[PDB]
RNA sequence: UUCACAUUGCCCAAUU
RNA sequence: ACAUGUGAA
């Protein structure tokens, strides 16, 4: 379970395409640089405050130490210099004042950039991490002070334009920046981005925006408890500033107006306090005060003397309208984004950055050219009379004149309509039934007759007794179609009951899609229905599959989904699916709740054991090979994850049978990186968005210098700029060639049963996502006693276990 | 809750 | 994910 396998070869399959990547070559000197350890007492202050401390510590202690040396700082404890500092080894206490801190500098090490060159070439097997870290600290030292750092990105108010969102928020533009080793050179990965920020405005104006006032004096009355509570929820936690210089965090909003609100000086009011001490009379005395600092003390500031501090990211969720405006502001086609990144890099002036130039680094201002190959799509085989073969074109095909490979005859089914009768009439339901049966017969999934049961219902409470009744009354019941009036808790209840309480197949459909049907929608609905009932929609043309299918092989997809920002004990959800036939088409699912924000799948061995057992029951084969697509592990966790999960896989094998030792291939799938690929030639641009065509593959130039990784953009780019999926092979007993693995991955992107399209990641990974999503629905408002309760929540019924209920 | 693609959390990141 | 867009037999 040690080091990732070396790249075995380069891919040769498919026609070439000229591409540009948002990677900008770096020239790094062949020079040793110097790494010093810093400790700033006390180390509780924000990273930025530390950065300032060091920043003018260097200014204040210029004479003795640095002497024209321009150090870079990571913001916490790491300092780097281009040539060695005068303090030969010895920790030195330094005294720094801020307009109070002791800073100790001690030598740590030498970082050789020559060793980095050696790693980029053949000579070193590994890329020296410390070196990359050093370069990264160098490159982001200045913009960490100039701009507002968010993660690996930087944001700023765009000078000359405003993009308000309302509610005191506006769009800030910026960019992601990262330093990456490559087959060719050190690369600077730069992408543009945008995010909502709080406006740097007076608090009075903030109040007006949040409470929807065109101006204050609507009214000159204290706010209603409603208004005050909304304002409270909006400003709580934000930083404000005064002029009397002072910055505070807002912990509350007083109930009383400033004229009435009092504190112990003897009881003294806030307004009067400002009159007496600060010679100020409140223009808006009827308004509340912000409570700032510790909520235990009693420090209360009037609204009209405070400003919202500049550069605070808006953490809180945006409204629907705010979001709409955000999208509208930041939407760019592929060529537009390409031009924006290029414009940004020409206007960046990285090479005049005094710290960059101090470390002798040069950055290229043009995107790297890279040659991709466009893989051929697999043929898709259908069934019926035709045995039709479909040929994807630009990552899309369709169901017209085709029947499912194996279509289910639906004989017994029901309809529960939770939409109101007056809006979703019996005529609507009838007409919808007619249409659905037409499309379904065309597809080889004949709904033989009318539903056996069709009643209206209201509220979540009616779900369980209705479903119990159905299961007890109609023998051979295959499906319940559930019509919903849009967003409702009923959906989650329908799933809790069907999936985990009764083990019944349900298909939900929104009221509006019953009222107005279209062939495309009903067709997609049929994809879902056929799968849920155990059917096989289509299969990869068998003779067109890579040689790996010549022996029994199981395809696993795995994902962990974590709770959103904020809520803190809500668990993470681990989901693993495995193929159950040779096509591969049918999948079974396993799911677990696990520790909050843990990425490592804790219970993997038990899950894989289950899947292996089910695979044997379905196919009567034991897999000689296990292909494991693992979604969403970042590089910094590669070793962590691979160590636990690979072993878990082995354990599942070992405990199942000895000496059962199938070859394992462990592939990390990453859809959330910042690598963008653009057509160099305009006539290669596909559709309105002008993206690279589906099947575009890149395994040279910008990829890893020694390891086995590649980009594959398997999908049609409909809108904006495509995200090409990245695949990183952490382990491979099966000794794949690049060609076979890339082609296999591509083909798996065509087995996804919910649409006749090639999807952005292989089917097993996608299914993993759907399973986790469904689990999250089983857990809504539910968050060993506790953990057992949550584990119970996501446990499907016995009859649901062997199904694709997640489709 | 027909579906994909894209933006986006979340892993890794980040003295009144 | 939700939310928001763009689309489809
Ligand atoms: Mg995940
Ligand atoms: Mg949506």
């Amino acid at each position: 379970a040690f080091k990732p396998p070396p790249r075995p070869d380069f891919g040769t399959s498919g026609r070439t395409i000229k591409l540009q990547a948002n990677f900008f070559e770096m020239d790094i000197p062949k020079i040793d640089i110097y790494h010093y350890e810093l400790d700033i007492k006390p180390e509780k202050c924000p990273r930025r405050v530390n950065r300032e401390i060091v920043e003018h510590m260097v200014q204040h202690f210029k004479t003795q130490i640095f002497g024209d040396r321009k150090p870079v700082f990571d913001g916490r404890k790491n300092l780097y210099t281009a040539m060695p500092l005068p303090i030969g080894r010895d920790k030195v206490e330094l005294e720094v004042t801020l307009p109070i801190f002791k800073v100790s500098i001690k030598w740590v090490s030498c970082v050789s950039l020559q060793a980095l060159h050696d790693a980029l070439s053949g000579r070193l097997p590994s890329v020296p991490f410390e070196t990359i870290q050093a370069l990264d600290v160098v490159m982001r030292h200045l913009p960490s002070m100039r701009y507002t750092p968010v993660g690996r990105s930087f944001f700023t108010a765009s000078e000359g334009c405003s993009n308000p969102l309302g509610g005191g928020r506006e769009v800030w533009f910026g960019f992601h920046q990262s330093v990456r080793p490559s087959l060719w050179k050190m690369m600077l990965n730069i992408d543009v981005s945008a995010t909502a920020f709080y406006k740097a405005q007076p608090v009075i104006e903030f109040v007006c925006e949040v409470l929807d006032f065109k101006s204050i004096e609507e009214q000159q009355k204290p706010l209603t408890d409603s208004q005050r509570v909304k304002f409270t929820k909006e400003i709580k936690g934000l930083k404000v500033e005064i002029t009397h210089k002072r910055k505070y965090r807002v912990c509350n909003v007083t109930r009383r107006p400033a004229s009435h609100q009092t504190f112990p000086l003897v009881e003294c009011t806030v307004a009067q306090y400002f009159k007496d001490r600060h010679k100020l009379v409140l223009r808006y005395p009827h308004l509340p005060c912000l409570q700032v600092g510790q909520e235990q003390k009693h420090t209360y500031l009037p609204l009209e003397v405070c400003n919202i501090v500049a550069g605070q990211r808006c953490i809180k969720k945006l409204t629907d309208n705010q979001t709409s405006t955000m999208i509208r502001a930041t939407a760019r086609s592929a060529p537009d984004r390409q031009e924006e990144i290029s414009k940004l890099m020409r206007s960046a002036d990285f090479n005049t950055d005094p710290y960059v130039r101090e470390f002798g680094i040069m950055v290229k201002d043009e995107m790297t050219d890279v040659t991709g190959r466009v893989l051929q799509p697999p043929s898709i085989l259908y069934g019926g009379r035709n045995k039709a073969i479909a040929t994807p074109v630009q990552g899309v095909w369709d169901m017209r004149n085709k029947q499912f490979h194996t279509g289910i005859e639906i004989k017994v089914w029901a309809i529960a309509c939770f939409a109101p009768q007056r809006q979703c009439t019996e005529v609507h339901l009838k007409s919808f039934t007619e249409q659905l049966r037409k499309i379904s017969r065309d597809a080889g999934m004949p709904i033989q007759g009318q539903p056996c049961f069709c009643k209206y219902a209201q509220g979540a409470d009616s779900v369980e007794p209705m479903f119990r009744h159905l299961k007890n009354t109609y023998a051979g019941l295959q499906l319940v179609v559930v019509i919903l009036p849009g967003k409702t808790p009923v959906y989650a209840e329908v799933k809790r009951v069907g999936d985990t309480v009764l083990g019944m197949a349900t298909q939900c459909v929104q009221m509006k899609n019953v009222q107005r049907t279209t062939p495309q929608t009903l067709s997609n609905l049929c994809l879902k229905i056929n799968v849920k009932l155990g059917g096989v929609n289509n299969i990869l043309l068998p003779q067109g599959r890579p040689p790996v299918f010549q022996q029994p092989v199981i395809f696993l997809g795995a994902d962990v989904t974590h709770p959103p920002a904020g809520d803190g004990k809500k668990p993470s959800i681990a989901a693993v699916v495995g193929s159950m036939d040779a096509h591969p088409n049918r999948y079974c699912a396993t799911v677990r709740v696990q520790q909050h924000r843990q990425e490592i799948i804790q219970d993997l061995a038990a899950m894989v054991r289950e899947l292996l057992i089910q695979f044997y029951k379905s196919t009567r084969f034991k897999p000689t090979r296990i292909i494991f697509y693992r979604d969403g592990v970042s590089e910094g966790q590669f070793q962590q994850v691979l160590h636990h999960e690979l072993l878990a896989i082995r354990e599942a094998c070992i405990k199942l049978e000895k000496d059962y030792q199938p070859g394992i291939t462990f592939i990390v799938v990453q859809k959330r990186h910042h690598t963008r690929l653009f057509c160099t030639d305009k006539n290669e641009r596909v559709g309105k968005s002008g993206n690279i065509p589906a099947g575009t593959t890149v395994d040279t130039k910008i990829t890893h210098p020694t390891e086995f990784d590649f980009y594959l953009c398997s999908h049609a780019g409909i809108q904006g700029t495509s995200r090409p999926s990245h695949y990183h092979v952490l382990w491979d007993d099966n000794r794949f060639s690049s060609d076979e693995l890339q082609i296999l991955t591509y083909q798996l992107c065509h087995t996804y049963v919910r649409c006749t399209r090639s999807v952005s990641i292989p089917a097993p990974a996608y299914y993993a996502h759907l399973v986790a999503f469904r689990a999250r629905y089983h857990l809504v408002d539910k968050e060993g006693r506790d953990h057992q309760a949550l584990a119970k929540a996501v446990q499907v019924h016995q009859d649901t276990l062997r199904t694709m209920y997640f489709a």
